[PDB]
């Protein structure tokens, strides 16, 4: 049952509108992207049970996750994964890249859309690994409901597996265990482009202010559990 639900709730678009306005306009962009993924959340098969509460820390936890696996995704779908389609208004070119002072971190969610198309990924694989990263990061001790948590993940995890059959289901999920790598180098060059935001010009919405507020505390401090699969 799943399969269809999750992609009957997928997300539509978003707009986004020197390094300074670049980064300004993208951290713009993703708290506008963060409503769109909190709506693809509310109404996730199984996640949607949870307490309110498990559900907020799941999302502040993942939202970079989501936020780089999506946009790797557009970058496949509207460019064959040679460019970095950020939004219809934005989309990077080996300069902007460049240009944001953000170059090699850019050429890391590219990487991961040439993945996709060197994989072949489909609609359905990517709809399911969307939901596993939104389950792949918890606190170091747990959530209040580790248990239903838990039997949860395994179900799409071997939802998953239904789906890809088994070297695609390792190439899969070693991509997700990537995604990891990935993320934590975006999140330390955003927790100081945050921490020092003054100093560099660069702004944030209020949606990310909260986000960030609570996250590299805990962050920094190994409190938040990545999940590998490998
Ligand atoms: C958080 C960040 C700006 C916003 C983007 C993020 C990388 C992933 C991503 C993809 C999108 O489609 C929406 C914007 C965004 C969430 C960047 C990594 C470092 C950068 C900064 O730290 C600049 O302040």
């Amino acid at each position: 049952s799943p399969v269809m639900v999750l992609e009957n709730i997928e997300p539509e678009i978003v707009y986004a509108g020197t390094a300074e306005n670049l980064l300004s306009t993208l951290n713009r962009l993703a708290g506008k992207q963060m409503i769109q993924v909190v709506k693809w959340a509310k109404v996730l098969p199984g996640f949607k049970n949870l307490p309110l509460e498990d559900q907020i820390t799941l999302i502040q936890y993942s939202w970079m996750c989501l936020s780089s696996f999506a946009l790797s995704w557009r970058s496949y779908k509207h460019t064959n994964s040679q460019f970095l389609y950020f939004a219809p208004d934005l989309v990077f070119n080996e300069e902007k890249m460049h240009q944001s002072a953000m170059y090699e971190l850019c050429q890391g969610m590219h990487q991961i859309s040439l993945q996709f198309v060197r994989l072949q990924l489909t609609f359905e694989e990517y709809t399911i690994m969307k939901v596993l990263l939104l389950l792949s990061t918890i606190p170091k001790d747990g959530l209040k409901s580790q248990a239903a948590f838990e039997e949860m993940r395994t179900n799409y995890i071997k939802e998953l597996r239904k789906m890809v059959t088994w070297q695609r289901f390792y190439q899969l999920t070693k991509l997700l265990d990537s995604m990891h790598d990935l993320v934590s180098d975006l999140l330390e060059f955003c927790f100081y482009t945050f921490r020092e935001s003054h100093a560099l010009k660069v702004e944030f919405p209020a949606m990310l202010v909260e986000i960030i507020s609570d996250q590299l505390p805990k962050v920094e401090s190994g409190n938040a559990k990545p999940l590998y699969f490998h």
